[PDB]
């Protein structure tokens, strides 16, 4: 599994659960092409996103719906979405863990990048 | 000074300096049209970057070129930019300071929010 | 003022105000001194900690009482406090400022070492 | 495993492995009392630190020595420790997940708490 996701919810200090995103990759005329999408479980992560063959190299852009997120727990955030966009794969294949830490006017990301 | 945009370097514990950044407004066909740039200064703040006027209600994203800073550093970096996505609300005389903290693998963004 | 602290909230989007903080000293003995404290202003700033000749190389705690900002708030919270411990070093003239963001489970703390 | 911790290097995008730390429990007498230690494994965790039966309802610190780490790696950093203080269990057992985010200037910790 080469691309997982993890986000958390810093204010229940719990696994942020149901967060919907969207995964674009770069084409060739500069224009976000849909790349993968899917929900985070019940322990906040999504896996299976894509495979090794699929990941090629390119620039890839994770779209986390953070807002959906705070509205259902009756929160009015201010960002409309956590954005990570990052080229992969540069150096050969590589395994990418995207983390997200939310809160309502705040978030934080980090990557972990696995040979 | 409806907006501003002070940044920091969590590697060197300083202001970041010289760092690009782009703020787009979306416009109705979904796409990101252009409003304002600029750079940060030598306390890692930019200024002056739109008026009261101008600064209507909307969806807007701060563009931060953290690739080239870090490039600029000797220091290689994981993502392609930093980007900060909100939307603007009139609710009484509100001013936006959106901060963002750097690391060569990971950014955290917070917005303030004042009278 | 060599030594200022700001905190702010990500979970209103505000500076955190009136939080209260003691500034310690490691002594020989390796017990803490109190040093210095104060409340936050409006701003989420706590200036005038000290003094350039005061502040002399050391090791050095900055105990942020996070716990009763957040009960105040009516938000459960899972820190005591947050601490900044740090080495105070003597290379050209320095001014720190201590930066912290506070959201109910979780904190980040960053320094700004300028001249 | 009630008490988990795991740390992450935000300027290498890493697990942060071989980082010792020490977790206390504040005792009748207001000291603070050695209750369990370690260091991270390859995967930048720590598990094992102790039982549901030993970890009892009780104020704990944990002291994670993040300056060696950071020396280790040919880097001063500003922090000597970052400290993670919090009370456990005072609703019942809970299982407990520390994470960090180190840089050399800043860190961030949150808590999973799960019942
Ligand atoms: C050194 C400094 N820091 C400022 N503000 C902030 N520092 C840090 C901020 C912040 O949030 N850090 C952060 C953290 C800690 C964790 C995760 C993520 C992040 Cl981003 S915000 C403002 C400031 N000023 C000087 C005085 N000017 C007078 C104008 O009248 C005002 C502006 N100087
Ligand atoms: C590299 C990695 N990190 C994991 N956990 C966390 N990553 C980051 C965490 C975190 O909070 N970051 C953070 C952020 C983002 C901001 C501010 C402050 C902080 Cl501290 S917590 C889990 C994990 N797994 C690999 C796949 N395994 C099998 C599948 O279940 C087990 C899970 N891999």
């Amino acid at each position: 599994c080469p691309l997982m996701v993890k986000v958390l919810d810093a204010v229940r200090g719990s696994p942020a659960i149901n967060v919907a995103m969207h995964v674009f990759r770069k084409a060739a005329d500069d224009t976000w092409e849909p790349f993968a999408s899917g929900k985070t479980s019940e322990s906040g992560e999504l896996h299976g996103l894509t495979t090794e063959e699929e990941f090629v190299e390119g620039i890839y852009k994770v779209e986390i719906d953070t807002k959906s997120y705070w509205k259902a727990l009756g929160i009015s955030p201010f960002h409309e979405h956590a954005e990570v966009v990052f080229t992969a794969n540069d150096s050969g294949p590589r395994r990418y863990t995207i983390a997200a830490l939310l809160s309502p006017y705040s978030y934080s990301t980090t990557a972990v990048v696995t040979n």
